[PDB]
């Protein structure tokens, strides 16, 4: 638990899922991020029980969740403060600027994240670049894992719905909500797409239906001109339709230190 009296709030820098995030300060002098849970937007009870377990897991490749103020309302989660915000605008901003061996190291650096999240019994839910930050010389961490189980809207969780990130989801998790390590490896070949690419949006923004569709019946995203030959058969072999036919991130971990 972090005393409310130990942060001070200091700019807001942007909206999530779950409302505000701050730029603040922890005991007046280091930089953290603040997320303040918007009303309505958590299972909050549910989430205080499961904060005590994800601040326990802990690796260099995950965004850490310092500590949660609770001695107040809204309550407040405190994070690393990651210097260049999200991959997926990151990605955006620099396009252009990015060597192939870059690319590959920021797949690397999820990767090695998701392995750790893939050992430790934790399914993300929904990793895409989005959900990746980006901070010291470029290192590349994972966060929010786990976190849409606690997220009522009903549009997000909901395969049906209409905000549910279907470009990023395995046709077993769209069609019949079966999440494991292995969709969320689907998820990781997309994510994969998505740096390669320098950020742009997979299925050119076609609609959740057609998404669905194109998946069903077996069309897969065509490689980005930066990713080899190698690489877009890693990503291919990400998006096989049984999850059994995909390989675990440790696997992957394997092939992506490889290269
Ligand atoms: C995946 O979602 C998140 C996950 C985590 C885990 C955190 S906790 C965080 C840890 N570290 C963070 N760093 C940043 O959000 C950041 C953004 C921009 C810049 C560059 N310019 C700075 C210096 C300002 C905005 C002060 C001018 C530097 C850091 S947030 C925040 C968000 C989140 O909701 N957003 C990410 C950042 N946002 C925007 C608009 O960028 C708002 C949405």
């Amino acid at each position: 638990v972090i005393d409310p009296s130990e942060l001070t709030f200091v700019q807001e820098i942007g909206s999530g899922q779950f409302g505000l995030v701050h730029l603040g300060y922890w005991l007046n002098k280091d930089k953290v991020a603040i997320k303040t849970i918007r009303e309505g937007a958590m299972s909050e009870e549910d989430f205080i029980e499961e904060a005590e377990v994800m601040m326990k897991l802990s690796h260099p490749k995950l965004v850490q969740l310092y500590g949660v103020c609770l001695e107040q309302a809204p309550i407040c989660l405190v994070f690393e403060f990651m210097e260049h915000g999200c991959l997926s605008d990151y990605l955006r901003t620099q396009r252009g600027l990015f060597a192939a061996e870059t690319l590959l190291g920021m797949c690397l650096d999820v990767c090695e994240g998701m392995a750790y999240l893939e050992e430790a019994s934790v399914i993300h839910r929904d990793l895409a670049a989005r959900n990746c930050l980006v901070g010291e010389n470029q290192v590349i961490k994972v966060s929010d894992f786990g976190m849409t189980r606690f997220v009522l809207d009903d549009q997000y969780t909901s395969s049906t719905g209409t905000k549910f990130p279907v470009k990023w989801a395995s046709p077993e998790v769209f069609s019949f909500s079966r999440y494991s390590s292995k969709s969320d490896v689907w998820s990781f070949g997309v994510l994969m797409w998505e740096v390669f690419s320098e950020g742009k949006i997979p299925y050119e923004n076609r609609s959740n239906s057609e998404v669905v569709e194109d998946i069903s019946t077996g069309f897969r995203l065509y490689k980005p001109r930066l990713a080899s030959t190698h690489v877009y058969q890693i990503m291919n072999h990400c998006w096989k339709e049984r999850p059994e036919d995909r390989p675990a991130f440790s696997r992957l971990l394997r092939q992506l230190a490889a290269i």
